[PDB]
């Protein structure tokens, strides 16, 4: 499970609207919240409940703030009509031989266009707006020692903080609430939906069966709940009369083996 930021600075931000703001994850699990209008990261869910080392959420906050300050710089660097949106992935992951693996990826108006070169220290892409703000990060002092000091040093230290104070969290499962409803669609044929309702964590695999033998997926939806857990239902069309043939399988983590579900 790794442990990444998500950042964004919009250079027309809407009134009463951040114009820069972070989310942290643990896995596909939200732990940090952070934006402009009140600058200050802030702990999520059961993170607010985690016992940490006192001056833990002042230093991501004095982090974020600082990444907050270059975004928005980035902006100054542009000579477009606008307007922009800069997205940043950094984050980290533990490796076997206790190394961790980085991640700094930025894209401009939701197009991947920037990455961190670690080897280096160096920003690198090939868009005219890329070497622009490659080149006014570049000029900043102890920017790029700070994203080296980000992503090698406190983001594999925050990792191992949460995975020891908060194990518990990360190992969370909980099964699905699975329902199989049949309706009608263009008459002489009948859809079925596999619904799976409230599970953690999110890799779920549903599989419909014909008279015990494969019929594959269907056509899968998944979307978070407000807790969050899961909600996943996969789609699959059927001859009318020839529902109950079919059945739908679940594999969760939450559960212990795969189960069958009926109508």
């Amino acid at each position: 499970l790794s442990l990444l930021y998500h950042l964004t600075a919009v250079s027309s931000p809407a009134p009463g609207t951040p114009a820069f703001w972070v989310s942290g994850w643990l896995g596909p699990q939200q732990y940090l919240s952070y934006n402009s209008l009140r600058g200050e990261a802030e702990p999520c869910g059961a993170w607010v409940w985690e016992n940490q080392v006192s001056w833990y959420w002042e230093k991501e906050t004095t982090d974020l703030r600082i990444k907050e300050k270059l975004f928005l710089e980035a902006f100054k660097a542009l000579g477009g009509k606008g307007p922009y949106t800069l997205q940043g992935l950094l984050g980290c992951e533990l490796g076997p031989d206790n190394t961790s693996v980085p991640t700094a990826k930025f894209a401009l108006n939701g197009e991947e266009f920037m990455n961190f070169d670690l080897k280096q220290g160096t920003w690198g892409g090939d868009w005219p707006e890329a070497l622009a703000i490659s080149q006014r990060w570049q000029q900043q002092d102890k920017a790029a020692n700070k994203e080296l000091t980000f992503l090698l040093f406190s983001c594999p230290h925050r990792l191992r903080e949460h995975l020891e104070r908060g194990r518990g969290n990360l190992e969370w499962k909980e099964p699905p609430s699975m329902r199989l409803k049949a309706r009608p669609s263009s008459p002489g044929f009948s859809v079925l939906t596999c619904s799976a309702f409230s599970f953690y964590p999110p890799e779920l695999q549903l599989r419909f069966l014909r008279n015990g033998l494969a019929a594959g997926t269907g056509q899968g939806d998944f979307g978070p709940n407000s807790d969050g857990s899961f909600h996943a239902s996969s789609s699959l069309t059927v001859k009318s009369g020839d529902e109950h043939h079919y059945c739908c399988i679940v594999q969760h983590a939450g559960l212990a083996q795969p189960l069958r579900v009926e109508l």
